[PDB]
């Protein structure tokens, strides 16, 4: 991987290997999703961080996931390279956005997008707050100035609300908990996992005969090593709509909360 | 990844990922596996399995792990790259061994090494079977004629019985189940996502201050997606466990292992 020529995104291909592909042969899009992740990774340290900047640190501060938004138009086979571009951009004082790009390294053809909201939070408080301009200052020398978008569409899907699923809930998956292989090297649950939780509650003849074309989830709270984890599904629609709520087991606690558009194969 | 100049065996390069490893910065033991299971998917299609052959593929005959054995010295870092050569060998009748060498890329180094028993089964009725000379003559093309082992040593771990645990066990992790990540192309539990489930019922405190340097691992019976599994261990010592995978109902065992630590 690398930098491109400016320095203000970054490159890297990934060839799609035999267990992270599903029934089809293709990537499931959990692996799309941890590719996203590697490649956000591999862009933070190439940039000089080992993503939080220096008055970061100094306060205890990191960015947390509040959004994140993935379409596909193709998956990637077993053994097909793909080739992802990735970039960050500053959303004033609200946060910060990365954004991503999935082409067919053969075609060069845009086979999928992506796009995440970041906020700032204390680590040991959990306290959200807003970007300061010593924190802001550090990271625009990074980013391009102009307006850079995965979704640029005026009333496209990844700003969509999502409402709150009532009970009770159409389909269900009980008592999930995450195993070591779901955390992260800071001993938190990987952001990945949470997508495959929601999607355990989608039925199985669902996911034989339709392929997942878009997924938006909201992240509420963290789901803890020792916690135990409910995923609920309703169907709200050629096309399959679903409505998606993860919460703690036991007191009913929201996790996220997010919508999957499918599409007949 | 290519097959090395003799056409014997094969070599792959790995960049460990941000996501594979651990507190510790270092790739998990699941993470080392899955390198494994992808360097023999590369030899097979390689040489030609686009690893059942034409005989197999006519009696639906398949390869099943009856057995993996994993010793690591050092785990490689966050970004640091990872060389695994892998091969394969006949064990006569009773099946086939596929064994690997992991090697640091920038010292050349051995780091790891890891050996596992292959057994033929028919894939409907999952009834096991000794291997036919019209199959050993397909795949023997592909072998080294003369042994090369991973594992050379007279009396090594790699071949040791290992007993059933009994209850009370000292430690468990009850009503473990797989999801959709858990399974293969072809909707079966991958042989790693057992490995995971067995060291869940090793406490945090043995995973804070120890390295995993050895795991041996038997596999006695699939669990499906449908299934429960209870993980089960069992202190016996250097610190040294013996574990139980079980299903959580009628307490069938699928798996029976043994694990060795060092102290950080
Ligand atoms: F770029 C990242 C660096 C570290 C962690 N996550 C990143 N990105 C997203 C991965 C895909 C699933 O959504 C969550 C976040
Ligand atoms: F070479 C393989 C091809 C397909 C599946 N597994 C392979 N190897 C081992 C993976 C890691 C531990 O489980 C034992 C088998």
């Amino acid at each position: 991987g690398s930098l491109t020529e400016d320095g203000l995104s970054y490159k890297e291909k990934f060839v799609v290997r035999s267990y992270e592909v599903g029934s089809n042969k293709t990537a499931t899009v959990e692996t799309i999703a941890n590719l996203l992740q590697e490649v956000g990774c591999n862009h933070a340290q190439s940039v000089g961080f080992s993503a939080t900047t220096t008055t970061m640190r100094k306060l205890h501060l990191i960015w947390v996931t509040a959004r994140m938004h993935i379409e596909i138009y193709k998956y990637p086979a077993w053994g097909d390279v793909v080739e992802i571009e990735t970039w960050c951009q500053s959303e004033g004082r609200i946060g910060t956005r990365r954004d991503w790009i999935l082409k067919d390294s053969v075609t060069g053809e845009v086979t999928g997008r992506a796009t995440s909201k970041w906020v700032m939070m204390n680590q040991d408080t959990r306290r959200l707050q807003k970007v300061s301009d010593d924190v802001r200052d550090e990271y625009l020398v990074f980013c391009p100035q102009e307006p850079r978008l995965a979704f640029p569409e005026e009333n496209n899907r990844s700003l969509k609300k999502i409402p709150k699923l009532e009970d009770p809930a159409q389909y269900s998956m009980i008592g999930l908990k995450p195993r070591r292989a779901d955390l992260d090297m800071n001993q938190h649950v990987n952001n990945v996992t949470y997508i495959g939780w929601v999607l355990e509650s989608i039925p199985q003849e669902i996911v034989d005969t339709h392929e997942l074309q878009v997924i938006t989830l909201d992240y509420r709270r963290e789901c803890q090593q020792d916690d135990v984890v409910d995923s609920l599904t309703t169907t709200t629609s050629n096309d399959s709509q679903f409505l998606h709520l993860l919460r703690l087991s036991g007191d009913g606690q929201e996790i996220n909360r997010g919508t999957t558009l499918w599409r007949k194969k």
